[PDB]
């Protein structure tokens, strides 16, 4: 009943950021949402004293036909202040990530029944617009704690604390982390329990007076780690041999002790590229000696929370995308590669899109944060289609790679 009182960043106004063009099945979507919004009290028209602004569009989430509302309060949330609660910063769960299976909640709507600080208020800015400008754009902003803000979760968390007791307390070995408007609830049991158990805990929640039908369900224990390997032939040819030191090269970036010297040996002489050449054995041992090296872990890799994450994607054709999240340059935190297809089949950014929130969800249950991702795209492809094929209630931050990765291949 009663606001936290809540400002920026010392120094730091509020965001002002403009309204990118809005499709109008999705402006249509939004007046609708937003009208009943309203009229539950969640949001509040405003007048032109109001400078501020932040970008909105809609959305559909897993498996769903309905409109969702989605706010990009990335400016926002970097521009006010790093919210520390009676907390003082909670550790993130590292059984989370060695769980059987991890189901994703969406606790979302529980935030819209504690009411915003008022001076706060006028920073969570946003504008409906109009196609072709041919009317005023709408004006809304938040009277209670919105959606995709980082001082949402802060400020619930004491409620959630409270709301999850009786539950945590009955079930002391499920593990539960909360991320933004997601809930992630792991544990060791079967998936039918799991259900049982996800379904007694929704009901638990919506008993607290909290779409929360709906989960996502991931399984760490059989997520994706990729050791370097290097081919196993009867016959080499010189471009065989060429490519092998090649990646031996790039992997001495990263493990200390490669050895290309014997392997560079036959590559001495001008032979033809198709042409086998016969092993010798210094080559051999050499090659072995190698595999040895590459099969234990990387030397001095660890997580630094002060740090950001960072994440690479290649393009490796066929539906294959791989994967790298790490801090430091040759230094791996983790790495992957999809196969996926849902519905991508053709499309390209579909593709990248969903690789992007999958990545973005992993290294949430992993580090309980999200990675800054360098994308094997054009500005103004990812900038125009990015938000078509979006369903998570979260963003993460990306910057573009336009120069083609030697690298690329040696991943694949
Ligand atoms: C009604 C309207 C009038 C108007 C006058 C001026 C000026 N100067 C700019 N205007 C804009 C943007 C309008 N808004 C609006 N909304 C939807 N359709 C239209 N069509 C339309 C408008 C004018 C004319 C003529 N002549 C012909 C067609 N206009």
């Amino acid at each position: 009943i009663e606001t936290v009182p809540v400002k920026l960043k010392p120094g730091m106004d509020g965001p002002k950021v403009k309204q990118w063009p809005l499709t109008e099945e999705k402006i249509k979507a939004l007046v609708e949402i937003c009208t009943e919004m309203e009229k539950e009290g969640k949001i509040s028209k405003i007048g032109p004293e109001n400078p501020y602004n932040t970008p909105v569009f809609a959305i559909k989430k897993k498996d769903s036909t309905k409109w969702r509302k989605l706010v990009d309060f990335r400016e926002l949330n970097k521009r006010t202040q790093d919210f520390w609660e009676v907390q003082l910063g909670i550790p993130h769960p590292a059984g989370l990530k060695k769980k059987k299976s991890v189901t994703v909640l969406d606790v979302g709507d529980a935030y819209f029944s504690v009411p915003l600080d008022e001076d706060f208020r006028k920073y969570t800015a946003f504008t409906i617009p109009s196609i072709n400008n041919e009317t005023p754009g709408i004006r809304y902003q938040y009277n209670v704690l919105p959606q995709g803000w980082k001082g949402s979760p802060a400020i619930f968390q004491s409620s959630m604390t409270k709301i999850l007791e009786p539950f945590k307390k009955q079930n002391p070995d499920i593990v539960i982390y909360q991320y933004m408007d997601d809930l992630y609830v792991g544990s060791d049991l079967e998936i039918g329990q799991h259900r049982t158990k996800i379904e007694e805990l929704r009901q638990h929640l919506l008993r607290w007076g909290l779409f929360l039908w709906m989960g996502y369900e991931l399984h760490p224990d059989k997520w994706t780690v990729q050791p370097i390997v290097l081919p196993e032939k009867d016959s080499w040819t010189v471009n065989d041999i060429q490519k092998l030191v090649g990646k031996l090269n790039w992997a001495s970036q990263i493990y200390p002790g490669i050895k290309v010297r014997q392997l560079s040996k036959l590559l001495r002489g001008t032979k033809a590229l198709t042409e086998v050449i016969p092993l010798t054995e210094e080559a051999e041992l050499e090659l072995a000696e190698n595999r040895e090296i590459l099969k234990e872990p990387v030397h001095g890799v660890y997580y630094d929370p002060s740090k950001d994450l960072i994440a690479e994607i290649q393009k490796q054709g066929q539906g294959q995308w791989t994967y790298q999240i790490y801090q430091e340059p040759f230094k791996n935190l983790k790495t992957g590669k999809y196969a996926r297809m849902r519905g991508a089949h053709t499309n390209d950014v579909k593709q990248l899109t969903e690789a992007v929130q999958k990545i973005t969800t992993e290294s949430i249950v992993i580090w309980g944060k999200t990675p800054k991702f360098k994308l094997p795209i054009q500005k103004e492809t990812w900038e125009t289609w990015w938000t078509e094929y979006w369903q998570a209630t979260w963003i993460p931050e990306w910057e573009f790679v336009n120069t083609p990765p030697l690298v690329k291949l040696w991943y694949q």
